[PDB]
């Protein structure tokens, strides 16, 4: 009956827990996101937390609703989602002044739920919602916690792990803050180069198109790998490639930050405060994109 509570509802999309709606509050006339979440008392109260999460770059929680063994999420509507934004700009690429604009953005969001000790753990482009203003914003920050990150949706889509950190994919039981820096690293790079980075279709895929990358980790650049739960002493040793390969034509600027961004080692990894302060951003501003909604 609570659907009644909205003037109309039409299906978006398949989210990772279950259809998303684009829905008229009755009431107010807003037009809100609505997500069914598909099946638990201590996942409603770490959901409701999340409601004073407030940020201009976080996609902005409006209510939990729990009815009928049901529950659903009404989030700020936007109107494109950034891999949408990078399939339209393929020809061309996104601008180098915009890709720096979103990132920046991105560092502040995460920077803010990083302070109140809450992870994102599943960023993805699907996830990063923009307008007409030139914003960008993480939608679903907080959601892994709650619910966990399944293997499939609840269509049977397969989840990405293109964007995983090898401290996950190597079985470490403790997530940081960390992973979404790696997270929004790997976006970094696919804006820049129109390819994402590590599209891996399976777990020792994911990890070993990593390792082609970065080098296969050892203790020197990450104390501690070699006793991680899932790490084998029979992984292939592939040496480090030079980011002006990587992800060219980004300058030193960029790669420098890229790297910090895309350390194995989850301390060393720069913290979104930190990367805001990095001259990649001295010269940040904030382009207008040329959206056709
Ligand atoms: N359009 C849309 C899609 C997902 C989340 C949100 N908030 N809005």
């Amino acid at each position: 009956e609570f659907m009644e509570n909205f003037q109309k509802v039409e299906k978006i999309g398949e989210g990772t827990y279950g259809v998303v709606y684009k829905a008229r509050n009755k009431l107010t006339g807003e037009v809100v996101a609505l997500k069914k979440i598909r099946l638990p008392s201590t996942a409603i109260r770490e959901i409701s937390l999340l409601k004073e999460l407030n940020h201009p770059n976080i996609v902005k929680l409006l209510d939990v609703i729990h009815t009928e063994n049901k529950l659903y999420l009404v989030f700020e509507f936007l109107h494109q989602d950034l891999k949408k934004f990078m399939d339209a700009s393929a020809l061309t690429g996104i601008p180098l002044p915009l890709i720096k604009s979103y990132l920046f953005q991105l560092l502040q969001g995460l920077a803010f739920c990083h302070s109140h000790r809450v992870l994102h753990r599943d960023l993805k482009p699907q996830n990063l919602l923009i307008n007409t203003e030139g914003a960008i914003k993480l939608a679903d920050f907080g959601l892994a916690r709650a619910f966990g990150v399944p293997v499939r949706t609840y269509t049977h889509e397969v989840v990405t792990l293109w964007y995983r950190a090898p401290e996950i994919l190597l079985g470490c039981k403790y997530y940081s803050t960390a992973v979404d820096i790696w997270s929004l690293g790997c976006i970094f790079a696919e804006m820049v180069t129109r390819r994402a980075l590590f599209p891996g279709d399976s777990e020792i895929d994911q990890l070993f198109r990593i390792f082609r990358t970065l080098g296969t980790p050892d203790e020197v650049v990450w104390p501690g790998v070699t006793s991680m739960p899932d790490y084998k002493p029979s992984f292939p040793k592939w040496a480090r490639q030079d980011f002006s390969k990587v992800v060219p034509p980004l300058d030193e600027d960029g790669r420098s930050l890229l790297s910090q961004m895309l350390h194995y080692d989850p301390n060393k990894r720069i913290s979104a405060k930190a990367a805001l302060a990095h001259p990649f951003f001295q010269d940040v501003t904030k382009p207008v994109p040329h959206l056709r909604l």
